[PDB]
């Protein structure tokens, strides 16, 4: 298992303008394009960052070039972010995966609000953390996502995966 297939599992693939959980329009493997409600606006953002007249449908070697740029970027905003970048650099190969997704999900905006549970980490007090990360509203919009890559914190496997 790896980062590719472990979002790959939790965000789905698809290749038409989609709406997801927070009812944003979405394409691919999970990739943002506005939280505006103008699905003309979210098929400008489409055509471009796909670079052509998509209109609102991409192919699946297109999605997995978004995909790639859009892991990319996360681990990178990790790195560049001064109160984050600590933090991941402390964890093993598995946890760091686990980060990678929340800032894949949320933003590393979203993430960087985790203060607690972000020392937690640090100080590698597992069921600690893992506690204190089902205390957000993360959890309780997607649960059973939230499970699975707070599982991975917890233990440092891929269990939850499978
Ligand atoms: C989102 C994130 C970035 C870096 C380190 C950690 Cl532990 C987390 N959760
Ligand atoms: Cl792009
Ligand atoms: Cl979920």
């Amino acid at each position: 298992m790896n980062i590719f297939e472990m979002l790959r599992i939790d965000e789905g693939l698809r290749l038409k303008i989609y709406k997801d959980t927070e009812g944003y329009y979405t394409i691919g493997i999970g990739h943002l394009l506005t939280k505006s409600p103008s699905l003309n606006a979210a098929k400008s953002e489409l055509d471009k960052a796909i670079g052509r007249n998509c209109n609102g449908v991409i192919t699946k070697d297109e999605a997995e070039k978004l995909f790639n740029q859009d892991v990319d970027a996360a681990v990178r905003g990790i790195l560049r972010n001064a109160k984050l970048k600590p933090v991941y650099d402390s964890l093993d190969a598995v946890r760091r995966c686990a980060a990678i997704n929340q800032v894949f999900q949320m933003g590393e905006t979203g993430v960087a609000g985790f203060t607690n549970s972000l020392r937690m980490l640090q100080q590698k007090r597992w069921d600690e953390a893992a506690v204190n990360l089902a205390k957000s509203r993360w959890y309780n919009q997607t649960p059973n996502r939230a499970k699975r890559v707070i599982t991975t914190f917890r233990t440092g496997t891929w269990d939850a995966y499978k």
